[PDB]
């Protein structure tokens, strides 16, 4: 029930549903940007050990690779959508710092810039490199970790 930011290391932006809605459409995209308010809050509900569902809190919809593939090629955007199924399950790697699909590619910015453009989308993609990084922070402290198992 820990409620969370996801937080781009690099740069210091978040991850928000595209265009903010407290109750985004299905598919809706999932972008970076610097601001923080209540409508990219995200929760994580764990549903087998390290793996379990990203939320949006004002939602309740859940992070999806586009289309629900259950092994989502490089460069598949990440989307939000209220089913609840196995292929939209992640791990919050918060020793490395990284989001994880079940299938083993990582949350990206798409393009990996250290300081993507606010609205940059989310990909699904194999690589690691310092600027797919995330941390997960306190809304009321953005530098201070929390523990999003809990």
């Amino acid at each position: 029930m820990t409620t969370f930011l996801i937080k781009h290391k690099a740069s210091g932006k978040f991850l928000h549903p595209k265009g903010g809605s407290s109750n985004p459409a299905n598919d809706t995209n999932l972008v970076l940007h610097s601001d923080i308010h209540e409508r990219m809050y995200f929760q994580f509900d764990v549903v087998d050990e390290r793996w379990g569902y990203i939320k949006h809190a004002a939602s309740g919809k859940i992070v999806h690779p586009l289309g629900g593939k259950a092994d989502p090629p490089n460069e598949t955007k990440l989307v939000l959508h209220q089913d609840r199924h196995d292929r939209a399950l992640f791990a919050m790697d918060f020793f490395n710092d990284n989001i994880i699909h079940k299938a083993g590619k990582y949350v990206h910015p798409k393009g990996g810039s250290t300081n993507p453009p606010n609205e940059t989308l989310t990909v699904m993609h194999g690589d690691k490199h310092g600027a797919m990084e995330f941390i997960f922070v306190s809304p009321k402290n953005k530098d201070k970790r929390v523990l999003v198992y809990v």
